[PDB]
């Protein structure tokens, strides 16, 4: 039932972790999605890369260096695309004076950190890069292939799932923001930190996205003028201060190596990196996805962004509300709780 909505932690066992459907089953049956972010720490045996030094060889094609501005915990940002360069000069580039983790005494002192220096030196991303490394052979908890229900009507039904079933990786250095969004289409997403230095999130519950919306819209009125779903451009920042003064409730996590964190649908998020680092991320559905699908506000100002057809899903998954839906009068409001 998690009333609370916090943020909850998970150690299965390895008897637990091995199915992934079913594990996710589970975290729901105790209300984890309540909470719109989890975190899952698996069994200290499970490794899915038995050696990682092979990854210092992969190229990041475009590097995005991001371009802050604002003050007082309200931003926006651009970016710059910068030369193309080796994962191990990006972390020799990481770890230098310019780019390095400041000095900190704890987790809350970093955050403390982040929030004050974010409009000095832009720091450098690598994001979306095609690919996943697990080894080969390794069968749970595969980002590459989660087999949820996007993979079955796109497999099975030939509907294309536009890319988002597909592995990212993303290599962080310290600062590097991933400003406040849902995930395309409201689906879920699934996070592992393979390894280096860990990622810090904010989430607000799914019960209270319209509420954080009402707000952006209120501090960026022109960017919200330009899009009725603006904050899936991810270019807007809003700190921890400025919800609470506001009353939009959240909480934080920290993320470490080895761990995965999990969003759900509808479920706002944002947060930073500590320092140079290397996660891989899809995004997945599951039958509870479908109403969150069929009514998530879309891009509308630029025409290459994210759009999945509901039609198979509510026909294989909602038959019985299928002519209504198709009639436009499937018309609800979301119980984020059940
Ligand atoms: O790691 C990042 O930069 C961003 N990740 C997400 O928002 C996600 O995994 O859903
Ligand atoms: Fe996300
Ligand atoms: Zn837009």
């Amino acid at each position: 039932l998690n009333p609370s909505c916090k943020i909850m932690t998970f150690r299965p066992s390895m008897e637990e972790f091995r199915e992934f459907n079913k594990y996710l089953a589970y975290m729901e049956s105790k209300g984890a999605h309540r909470a719109g972010l989890a975190k899952v720490i698996p069994p200290k045996e499970w490794k899915p890369r038995q050696c990682y030094d092979d990854i210092d060889n992969l190229l990041i094609p475009a590097p995005i260096q991001q371009m802050v501005t604002g003050q007082s915990g309200l931003f926006t940002q651009y970016n710059i695309q910068k030369k193309a360069m080796t994962v191990k000069e990006f972390r020799q580039l990481a770890n230098s004076g310019k780019y390095c983790t400041p000095r900190y005494l704890d987790y809350e002192d970093l955050e403390r950190k982040y929030w004050k220096n974010l409009t000095f030196v832009a720091p450098i991303y690598g994001a979306d890069i095609n690919g996943s490394i697990y080894d080969e052979g390794v069968d749970e908890w595969n980002i590459a292939r989660l087999n949820t229900v996007l993979d079955v009507v796109e497999e099975e039904c030939g509907i294309s799932i536009e890319g988002v079933n597909t592995p990212y990786l993303y290599f962080g250095m310290w600062k590097t923001t991933f400003a406040w969004h849902t995930e395309d289409m409201d689906l879920y997403s699934i996070n592992y930190l393979h390894f280096g230095e860990p990622k810090s999130w904010y989430a607000i519950p799914p019960e209270h996205g319209k509420r954080l919306e009402r707000l952006a819209q209120g501090f960026f009125p022109s960017s919200s003028q330009g899009c009725d779903a603006f904050l899936r451009h991810k270019m807007t920042l809003i700190s921890p201060s400025v919800l609470k003064k506001y009353g939009i409730p959240f909480d934080k996590i920290t993320q470490e190596a080895g761990e995965f964190m999990i969003t759900f649908p509808y479920g706002y998020h944002a947060g930073f990196n500590h320092g140079f680092n290397c996660a891989e991320s899809t995004n997945f559905a599951t039958v509870r996805w479908i109403d969150y699908g069929k009514v998530a506000k879309l891009c509308t100002c630029r025409k290459d962004m994210v759009k999945i057809s509901m039609d198979i899903f509510v026909r294989k998954f909602q038959p019985d509300r299928y002519q209504l839906w198709k009639q436009g009068k499937d018309i609800y409001t979301i119980d984020h709780t059940k």
